[PDB]
Parts: structure tokens; sequence; C-alpha cells
């Protein structure tokens, strides 16, 4: 029966960190003992819990969360089972089952030389900057910094939006009873997300129980390419381009950029339906009567979204909210990263400054959220299963292929069965996992 300890939880897992922006900083322990000294008299007490971070009242001038690789807690000295094998192995050996080569990986990804990652967000830089400097006094050369990421909610109007212009974070699991479920979102027991909770099937090390699995991923995106094979792609029709080629960029995502589901509003964004989260959620992609199996018409079975979370194409409920495949759910705790486009690289279509998302995932087990989403579903061209035609094709966002153009069915209105060959606009460039423990483990077990 019994509820989530929320004082005992990292906030990033379950609500995330509320700030402007952030700083990934990933690290390797020279000397444990002294590392552990600091890690409990000054990390320790100032990381920052879902309670602190959902109260308005108490959110830190700075959030720090913490997280470390296997190779980080073997360092600590820390030998048990956390009991996933994916996290054991490493994401540089995980990269062939993506269908992607670590030859554009940041190179300090391409091993296991990282032993953890600082997460470190505020509202300005200068905190952010200043925060570092006291963790680098205290810590000395107990700790080195191998690489670095920074990242910020994009600018302006754009706030909440990803880089290639669309609303993202409107969808994610509710935890039952954490969460009281809005209109369409898919409900999960606590263990789906935090390791050693409600109906994590899991053995876990004591100390572990409260944590959650980040799955971090650095995923270059191409925008001026983007838009410009939209532009180039567009279907035929009485729309304006723009209109036409937006109609597109929304098929392959399965939402406007606005936030509103295309499963809803096919033909047009609604950006009113778009903003409210009693409405953009709430769907199944069934309707009547068109049939589940066939009809495209509403939203592509390549869609993004609908390739992440296929709803009632894993059967159970038609009407919402369905609850289908809750065991692979992910909460999404990602942010944009990079510089907006610039005047040149729009006027050429091609990119120079490196942009993107700064992706993070949490789940209780790695083989069930971000390694299954990407490899089972979003990078299989039979799925969702049981569609006619059958051949789905890869999600046009995220799918791979091995560099090579990915091919996605079902993208324009007028023919289902036409295939469009996409090159890659989304480019990895690797990360790795980390488990991000209990608050009392940090102090406790980890520093101990
Ligand atoms: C640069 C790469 C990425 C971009 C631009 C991107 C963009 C987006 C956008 C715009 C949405 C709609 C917002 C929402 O529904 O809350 C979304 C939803 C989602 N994405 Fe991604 N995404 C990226 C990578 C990933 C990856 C790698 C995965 C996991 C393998 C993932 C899994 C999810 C899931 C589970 C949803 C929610 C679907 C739902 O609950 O219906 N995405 N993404
Ligand atoms: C979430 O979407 C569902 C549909 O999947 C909405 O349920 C549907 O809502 C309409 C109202 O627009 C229901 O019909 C209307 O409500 C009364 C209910 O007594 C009905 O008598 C009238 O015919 C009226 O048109 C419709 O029956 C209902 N469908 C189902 C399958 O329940 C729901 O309203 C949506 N939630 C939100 C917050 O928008
Ligand atoms: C960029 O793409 C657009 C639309 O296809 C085209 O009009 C424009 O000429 C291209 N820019 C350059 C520099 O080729
Ligand atoms: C639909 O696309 C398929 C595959 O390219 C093609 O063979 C068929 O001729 C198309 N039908 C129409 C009406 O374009």
């Amino acid at each position: 029966a019994t509820s989530l300890n929320t004082d005992d939880i990292q906030g990033d897992i379950l609500v995330g960190m509320h700030k402007q922006k952030q700083l990934f900083y990933f690290f390797a322990i020279n000397d444990p003992a002294t590392f552990k000294t600091f890690l409990a008299s000054d990390i320790a007490p100032v990381v920052a819990s879902v309670t602190q971070l959902s109260n308005v009242a108490t959110q830190p001038l700075v959030a720090l969360n913490i997280a470390f690789s296997n190779t980080g807690l073997l360092a600590l000295g820390v030998t048990d089972n956390l009991g996933d094998s994916l996290f054991a192995n490493g994401q540089a050996k995980d990269a062939t089952s993506f269908k992607e080569s670590t030859s554009s990986w940041v190179p300090q990804f391409a091993g296991t030389g990282i032993h953890g990652v600082i997460i470190l967000a505020s509202d300005t830089t200068d905190l952010i900057d200043q925060q570092v400097a006291s963790i680098e006094s205290t810590f000395g050369s107990s700790i080195s910094k191998l690489y670095s990421l920074s990242a910020s909610i994009r600018p302006g109007n754009e706030a909440g939006h990803e880089m290639f212009g669309f609303l993202d974070g409107i969808a994610q699991p509710a935890i039952n009873g954490f969460n009281t479920p809005l209109p369409g979102q898919n409900i999960v027991d606590a263990g789906v997300i935090i390791t050693g909770a409600t109906n994590d099937p899991i053995t876990r090390p004591s100390w572990a129980v409260g944590g959650s699995f980040l799955a971090f991923r650095q995923l270059e995106q191409l925008v001026p390419e983007f838009n410009k094979y939209l532009l180039d792609n567009a279907p035929a029709g009485s729309g304006s381009l723009q209109a036409r080629a937006d109609l597109l960029g929304a098929r392959m995502v399965g939402r406007w950029k606005s936030g509103a589901p295309i499963d809803l509003t096919p033909t047009a964004d609604d950006p009113a339906l778009g903003a409210d989260a009693q409405r953009n959620n709430n769907f199944t992609y069934s309707h009547a009567g068109f049939d589940l199996g066939s009809d495209q018409s509403h939203c592509p079975f390549s869609a993004h979204i609908r390739k992440t979370r296929p709803r009632a194409d894993l059967g159970g409920s038609l009407t919402p909210p369905n609850l289908s495949a809750g065991a692979n759910s992910i909460m999404r705790s990602g942010i944009p990263y990079g510089p907006e486009v610039t005047s040149a690289e729009s006027a050429s279509n091609t990119t120079t400054q490196e942009r993107g998302l700064a992706f993070v995932a949490y789940q209780a087990q790695l083989s069930q959220g971000f390694h299954f989403l990407q490899q089972t579903w979003a990078d299989n061209a039979n799925f969702p299963p049981g569609k006619t035609p059958a051949t789905v094709g890869l999600d046009p966002i995220i799918g791979q292929n091995n560099g090579q153009p990915r091919v996605v069915n079902g993208l324009l209105p007028s023919n289902s069965s036409a295939s469009l060959s996409i090159p890659q606009f989304v480019v990895s460039h690797g990360g790795e996992y980390f488990f991000s423990p209990p608050i009392s483990a940090i102090g406790g077990r980890l520093s101990a």
C-alpha cells in the first residue's frame, strides 16, 4: 500500500528542476576517501528533494541533484548489485543495438571513464558558475571534471518548446497515487519509476530504494535542415506552402508546435487546445467508426509520440484514458541546449552551431524504459503491430538506421502507403546511464 517518501527522492526525477538554466557536470572520482567526506558534508544536505521542489516558497537558489555511473559506484567501493545489466554495462556498449556508431559521440561518453553527473539548475548562469567554483574548491582534486553540457529553457515565447519549435513536456505518466491524473494520462505503479517502490519486481540493495535510473543523451538537432525538408516535401494541396509544411512537421511529431495533438485536430493547429492540460492529452488514437489498424488520417502510425506511447495501439480502452503498456513509461526531464538558429544557418539551410536536446529519462528498469522505447518501438519498422500496411517505418524524429535515411510511411494523408526517405535530423553524441540514489543514500551508504 504505502506511499512515496518525497523528502527522500531527488526532485528532477518526479517534478523537474523548475529552473531556466541547467548544467550537467560529468566527473571522475580521484580520491574516494576525501570525496566521500565532502559528499556527506557538502553535497548531501543541499540535494533538492521532490518535497522541496514542489513548494513555490521552498525552491533553492541553486537546485542540485547527483547521480552515479556503475564505474562511479565501483570507485566508491560499492559493489552491490543494483539489478540492471544495461546500467552495469554502460551506454557506450549499448550503442550498437541503437543502430548508431560512436563515431559522432562525445569522446568522454565513449567509455566508462565518467563516474557521475551533478545537475545544477538556477534561473541564471552566474549562480550556476559560482556554485561550480564552490564545489570545485571544496572537493579539490578528489574530483575531476571530464565533460560539461550547458542547457536552458528557450527564449521568449519559445519557452517550453524544444529546438524544432514543438511544445514539449505535455505528457508524463501519472504515478498512482502520487499524482492526480489528467484526462488521457497513463497511470502506473511507482515502481515503474522508483527503484524498490510499489511493484518494482527487481531486488535492489536497501540503500537504493527510492532512487531511479537516469538515461542521459546529448541529442544534436539539425533544425535548418529539418525545416528545409518540410518545405521540400510538403504534400500538395490548396493550403499555403507554409501551412502544408507545418502539417508535415506536425504529422511527424504527432502534435502541432502549440502542443495540440493532431489526433484531435488533424488538419490545423489549435493553440487553445494546445495550452489546455485538461484537453491536450485526452485521446487514445481510437475514433468511431474508423478502424484502428488502417486509419492514418488522424495521426500516422509512425508519429513520434504514437511510437513512444502507443495507447490504444497496444490494446486496452478506446475511450480515455488508455492505460496500455504502463511498464514502458519514462519520466522526461530533458532541456534544450545550444544557441537559437542564426540568420546565416537559416539562409544556407545548413547547421554550423551545435544545438539540440539534453535528453534525460527516468525509469526503474533501463530495459523497459528508454532502451525499450528506442529499439523495440522507435527503431522497429513493424511497430506498432497489426497495422495495414504492416510497414509503419521508423520514428521520423528518433528512429535510427545506421546513419542512413529512415524510411517512414503514413506521413502523407492522401496516401498512407506512400514512403518518404528521411535523413537523420537528430544525431546522438552519446551519453551514459546513471543511478540517481535516494538522498539518504548520499550521506549514508555512498559517503559511508
Ligand atoms: C532530439 C530528440 C527529441 C525531440 C525533439 C523530442 C520531442 C518531443 C515532443 C515535441 C514531444 C511532444 C511533447 C509531449 O507530448 O509532452 C515528445 C514526447 C515524447 N517523447 Fe520525445 N523527443 C526527442 C527524443 C525522445 C527520445 C530519445 C525518446 C525515448 C526513446 C522520447 C520519448 C518521448 C515520450 C515517451 C513522449 C510522450 C509521448 C506520450 O506520452 O504520448 N523522445 N517528444
Ligand atoms: C475527454 O474526451 C472524451 C471523449 O473521449 C470526452 O468525453 C465525451 O465528452 C462529450 C462532451 O463533449 C460527451 O458528450 C457530451 O456530454 C454529455 C454527457 O452527459 C452527453 O450527454 C452529451 O451528448 C454531450 O455531447 C461524450 O459522451 C463523452 N464521450 C465519452 C466516450 O465519454 C471528455 O469530455 C473529455 N474530457 C475533457 C475534460 O474534455
Ligand atoms: C534553402 O531552402 C529554401 C527552400 O527550399 C530555398 O528557397 C533556398 O534557396 C535554400 N537556401 C539556399 C542558400 O540554398
Ligand atoms: C500510394 O503510394 C504507393 C507506394 O508508393 C504507390 O504504389 C501507390 O501508387 C500510391 N497511390 C496513390 C494514389 O498515389
